[PDB]
């Protein structure tokens, strides 16, 4: 047993390793979306950069879990990072719909980990999730929902001009 | 009778309290519009902020009436602030049409109060309305009319792309 | 169902709308106190400004709830904002006693909402209340209790000189 | 007839000369109050300076009327400036009560001149009174009423300590 370990359940330790993997999985999916929108036959560079940034965010959140694991005296155990579900992402609407879904999947895993931490009476883990993850999750979900509403408004997937305008106005220029 | 009171008719005092209520009512309606355009299924954030600003303006104008009442030695009497007429505002065109109408309602109440002040030979109240309210009222009515003309030009309510472009170009970015 | 909605109970959504109304109610009561202390026959201007500031604070907290509702995919539903319980507030001691009571009422509604969020296993709503509301609530209650103790010490309600001195020394000069 | 004169009734011209005299009369009364509170057996120097400032304000308002008379092509006609009604002013409460009364007298003369200007269809004179005189009049009346309320609260005329504190806290230190 680690000399630092206190009030840290084995189940929580394991679930933290699974969360770490899920963040790396999410980061990798966003990297795929970045590469797709960088294609010469897609060429929506502000959209591409948006997904690149989110890939870097999820990677940082994985790192955060590693650091957390060690602070509590748990042990980081890594698994394969599965490739994304798709090799190509259709268009900005399809990608944002996938992103929404991915953020909700990540959010459900966070909420599940909070339930577990609650069951094991671990308020440090509960606070950590609340402060570092749950708030920013809800904000990302809201942002992407807002985007999907605007892409629909702009006539996606049929309206190319709408897709062009989204890339100029809705995501920051890169 | 207040020690400061001079040339201040009871009828004017009462009409000032009713104006105060109407400004609070207007502020509350604009707050509703703000919340509507902030919805994830509406998501026109520059439009939302425009209405938020106007809500704050009307609230400040209510405060102004309170201060005025006390300066003249009248007594502030508050009533319920009625909820807005609608819970949802359709789209940017419908909301701006409602806003036009609300500003004209407020303007008519100001003009009615000016008539009353004129009938009661109260030049201080007349000047106050002229300087602090009537000018800025006409400017807000003109601005919103200009907006409605542009929203029609942009193909509202059917043309989503037009609605998207209005939010980017016609109202200041937030 | 909103595309962003996740782990957000209908009961919580409704209780958030009721909290929003209660914050607007509180803001309106403080506005009344502001107008009272601005009267020429009361004329305690630093006290008046204290209540004005608290009115603006509660309004900002209402806005916050609106934004929260939308972030979670709930829907803002507004009701009438009831006028304050009194038209006149007696003196600084009576007003601060009313304010104490109002802050405790608001605090109980926050605590009740935290219980509900806890029952519905909503840690995002729990954290939100904890971070944005509960701490600052306890501080406002303490401040007002401190004031009431000093007003009693100063001989309120009989001792006018004490009331004058409170306005100069206990609340910031405006 | 002056080459500049247009739409300027003889009655208005004369009433402007009487207003000029009344402003000089007011200025002189405030000068008396200044000298009273500067006495070694009164010695309330911040109160004294308050009245000195108001004496200078009323003098500037007299000058303003002179300039106005000439701008319209009327002719300045001066009369004796009557000495103040009292040689000694009792205490801060009595003086502020006299000041309230003097400001209301000046305000009634302004309102009477506005009625006359209205009867003679002189909108330039009406605007002049509205912009340069009537607003600031209401503010001075409110300020002095506020003071009288605080002096009563402080136990004037019996409570010397209250009178001392008013001079330190309610009027700006000189
Ligand atoms: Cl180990
Ligand atoms: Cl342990
Ligand atoms: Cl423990
Ligand atoms: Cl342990
Ligand atoms: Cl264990
Ligand atoms: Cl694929
Ligand atoms: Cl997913
Ligand atoms: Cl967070
Ligand atoms: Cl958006
Ligand atoms: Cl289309
Ligand atoms: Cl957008
Ligand atoms: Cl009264
Ligand atoms: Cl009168
Ligand atoms: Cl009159
Ligand atoms: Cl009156
Ligand atoms: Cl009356
Ligand atoms: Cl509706
Ligand atoms: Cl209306
Ligand atoms: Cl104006
Ligand atoms: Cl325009
Ligand atoms: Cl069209
Ligand atoms: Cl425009
Ligand atoms: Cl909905
Ligand atoms: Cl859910
Ligand atoms: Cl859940
Ligand atoms: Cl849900
Ligand atoms: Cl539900
Ligand atoms: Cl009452
Ligand atoms: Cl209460
Ligand atoms: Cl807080
Ligand atoms: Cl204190
Ligand atoms: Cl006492
Ligand atoms: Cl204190
Ligand atoms: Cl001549
Ligand atoms: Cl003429
Ligand atoms: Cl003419
Ligand atoms: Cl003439
Ligand atoms: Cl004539
Ligand atoms: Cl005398
Ligand atoms: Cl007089
Ligand atoms: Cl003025
Ligand atoms: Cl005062
Ligand atoms: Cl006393
Ligand atoms: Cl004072
Ligand atoms: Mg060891
Ligand atoms: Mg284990
Ligand atoms: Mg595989
Ligand atoms: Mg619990
Ligand atoms: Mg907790
Ligand atoms: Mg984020
Ligand atoms: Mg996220
Ligand atoms: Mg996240
Ligand atoms: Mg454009
Ligand atoms: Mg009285
Ligand atoms: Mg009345
Ligand atoms: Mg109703
Ligand atoms: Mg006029
Ligand atoms: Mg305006
Ligand atoms: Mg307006
Ligand atoms: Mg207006
Ligand atoms: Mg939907
Ligand atoms: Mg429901
Ligand atoms: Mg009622
Ligand atoms: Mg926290
Ligand atoms: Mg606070
Ligand atoms: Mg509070
Ligand atoms: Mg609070
Ligand atoms: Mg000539
Ligand atoms: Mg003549
Ligand atoms: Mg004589
Ligand atoms: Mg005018
Ligand atoms: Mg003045
Ligand atoms: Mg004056
Ligand atoms: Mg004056
Ligand atoms: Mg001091």
């Amino acid at each position: 047993v680690s000399q630092v370990r206190q009030n840290y359940h084995s189940d929580c330790e394991a679930a933290v390793n699974r969360m770490l993997n899920l963040e790396l999985y999410a980061s990798y999916t966003y990297s795929s979306m970045y590469a797709f929108f960088d294609r010469d036959d897609v060429a929506l560079h502000n959209v591409a950069e948006f997904f690149k940034e989110h890939s870097h965010e999820e990677r940082e959140h994985a790192e955060k879990f590693m650091k957390y694991q060690n602070k509590r005296g748990g042990r980081v155990v890594l698994q394969d990072i599965k490739k994304p579900e798709r090799d190509e992402w259709g268009n900005t609407l399809e990608a944002m719909q996938a992103a929404l879904q991915l953020e909700k999947t990540v959010n459900q895993a966070l909420l599940d980990l909070h339930k577990l931490a609650t069951d094991k009476v671990d308020p440090h883990l509960c606070d950590f999730l609340e402060s570092e993850y749950l708030k920013e999750q809800v904000k990302d979900i809201k942002r992407i929902g807002d985007f999907i509403t605007n892409l629909k408004r702009l006539g996606l997937p049929e309206n190319g001009m709408g897709e062009y305008l989204f890339d100029k106005h809705s995501v920051k220029e890169s």
